[PDB]
């Protein structure tokens, strides 16, 4: 299973799946941050293949739509199973739920080579609603299959029941997955360049801090993105940018090779420790959130952006670390990635005597609060 997976930040990280009997094999998108199947599945300018469901004697139509809306963009298509295996997985064969996309906007993007997403997170997510078996859930449930993937991306490796050390150097730290819907998690702290933004610690999981594959960015709530700005311009004022940038809208240029690097801050994201009072930081360096995209330039664009709905830690953030989803044990762990040529580090412990509760509780709704989860 080591190199399993192919692509970068921009465009996602995808792992090989064969789909059907007669086996056909696809492309597909691996995204911590939703938890459907679902794959294209007519054709479209963008996809290079598609799931053609009349070549496969083992799918069955389950008689059902799903819509799923993003705030931009959309997908949907006909729920069914199928077999599914993984050529570099475990050696097995499930049948899962996959929902064939039919029609989407802004969903498949130009020369992505994927063609599908494979939704890793848990079921209280899954469209229409969590009776729709998530794939992972399946393949656990239908296999010896131990309940925890990896994800080391660089290009890059998806381990399924597995941890392989040859992947990671240093200490693998962990943090509790605080609830089992996206990979929900709880940051302490956050210091850029040595100092600490000093807010409230709810405020960096306002209303929720998750841990996203399929999203690229660092993404802030939007006090803290100011914070964050404001501090990081603080550290690069030596050169005034102009907003475009700020916004993740413009890229910014040095002569080939001649980058400032040291006049832009490391960020330090302290996350929960399994044990109370404690944490651990994971550091970013600038070269994965000033990302390069003028051809004699260097050109590069700022990859944090603001959120109204939470801190995702997003592909650049995880690029620079071997990432265990230990689903069994309910955490989520973090080490310095084996693949490269200041480092991204993961360090502790730190021990705060000060015990605070830095997670956020979103108000309940009456919907929510409705529905019975027999
Ligand atoms: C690391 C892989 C990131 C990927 S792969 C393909 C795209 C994509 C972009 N537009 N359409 C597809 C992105 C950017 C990402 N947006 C998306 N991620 C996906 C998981 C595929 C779900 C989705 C549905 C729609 Cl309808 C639009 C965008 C996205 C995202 N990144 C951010 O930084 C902020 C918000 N979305
Ligand atoms: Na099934
Ligand atoms: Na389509
Ligand atoms: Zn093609
Ligand atoms: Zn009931
Ligand atoms: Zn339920």
């Amino acid at each position: 299973m080591v190199d399993n997976l192919r692509g970068k930040s921009g465009q996602g990280y995808y792992v090989e799946m064969t789909v059907g009997s007669p086996p056909q094999t696809l492309n597909i998108l691996v995204d911590t941050g939703s938890s459907n199947f679902a794959v294209g599945a007519a054709p479209h300018p963008f996809l290079h293949r598609y799931y053609q469901r009349q070549l496969s004697s083992t799918y069955r139509d389950l008689r059902k739509g799903v819509y799923v809306p993003y705030t931009q963009g959309k997908w949907e298509g006909e729920l069914g199973t199928d077999l599914v295996s993984i050529p570099h997985g475990p050696n097995v064969t499930v049948r899962a739920n996959i929902a064939a996309i039919t029609e989407s906007d802004k969903f498949f993007i130009n020369g992505s080579n994927w063609e599908g997403i494979l939704g890793l997170a848990y079921a209280e997510i899954a469209r229409p609603d969590d009776s729709l078996e998530p794939f992972f859930d399946s393949l656990v449930k239908q296999t010896h299959v131990p309940n925890l993937f990896s994800l080391q991306l660089c290009g890059g490796s998806m381990i399924i029941g597995g941890i392989d050390h040859s992947l990671y150097t240093g200490s693998l730290w962990y943090t509790p997955i605080r609830r089992e819907w996206y990979y929900e998690v709880i940051i302490v702290r956050v210091e850029i360049n040595g100092q600490d933004l000093k807010m409230d610690c709810k405020e960096y999981n306002y209303d929720k801090s998750i841990v996203d594959s399929g999203t690229t960015n660092l993404r802030l709530p939007k006090k803290v993105f100011e914070a964050a700005v404001k501090s990081i311009k603080a550290a690069s004022s030596t050169e005034k940018f102009p907003d475009g940038f700020w916004l993740g809208e413009q890229l910014v240029c040095w002569q080939a090779g001649t980058t400032p690097w040291n006049i832009f801050p490391v960020i330090s994201l302290y996350l929960m420790g399994e044990v109370t009072n404690q944490s651990f930081r994971i550091t970013i360096l600038p070269q994965q959130y000033l990302r390069p995209v003028t051809s004699q330039d260097d050109c590069y664009k700022f990859a944090i952006s603001q959120s109204s709905t939470g801190t995702v830690m997003g592909a650049v953030i995880m690029e620079g670390f071997y990432v265990v989803f230990d689903r069994a044990r309910k955490r989520i762990g973090f080490a310095v990635s084996a693949c490269h040529v200041r480092t991204a580090a993961v360090e502790g412990p730190f021990v705060t005597l000060d015990m605070e509760d830095c997670g956020y509780n979103i108000p309940q709704t009456d919907e929510s609060r409705s529905h019975h989860h027999h």
